[PDB]
């Protein structure tokens, strides 16, 4: 209900859809011409975000301080319109939820929202060689173009799907710091 309403908010202003090479993503607007994508959606020079063509300035794909990858990407935008800030909603550390919403926002997947339960963390998952950090995980049957899927609780934006199998999501967290200071 309020988590619910909280989500839906959250669609409204600050989740759009973004097709790059690899295909087509749910995309979260930060602040500003700032937005965050799983890495694996690869952004070029520029983003379709819907309907249109919009040139990408600057692309930083995070890591840790050991270089491991934490699958999310940041892309600064040749763009007019700016997004509501939503700074203050992210945390400033890893956070968990008995109550998490997850958000996608494709053609396949239209403002569609998610009760997944309990988002927990996991930290490292090691999968083959292609370690992760700061993950989080949740009960969901995970497909495809999911990836990019906003997890919400009230008033916190505390993630970024880019993972998954039959039975479970993985989450890359958000934390405040990935960002400009406010």
């Amino acid at each position: 209900g309020p988590g619910f309403d909280y989500a839906v908010a959250m669609a409204k202003r600050n989740i759009v859809t973004a097709t790059t090479s690899k295909g087509e993503f749910t995309m979260l607007g930060v602040h500003d011409n700032v937005a965050i994508l799983p890495t694996h959606a690869s952004p070029g020079e520029s983003i379709v975000i819907d309907g249109k063509e919009v040139e990408i300035l600057d692309a930083k794909a995070l890591e840790d301080q050991a270089g491991t990858n934490l699958e999310i990407t940041i892309i600064t935008l040749k763009r007019n319109e700016k997004f509501r800030d939503i700074r203050p909603h992210i945390p400033t550390q890893i956070t968990e939820t008995n109550d998490g919403v997850l958000i996608v926002n494709t053609s396949k997947y239209p403002n569609m929202y998610v009760p997944v339960g309990a988002v927990t963390e996991q930290g490292y998952l090691n999968l083959g060689g292609r370690q992760t950090a700061r993950t989080l995980m949740y009960n969901f049957p995970t497909r495809a173009g999911q990836c990019g899927g906003v997890i919400t609780c009230t008033g916190k934006v505390i993630g970024m799907h880019v993972g998954g199998n039959g039975s479970h999501g993985f989450a890359a967290a958000l934390k405040r710091s990935y960002f400009t200071q406010s």
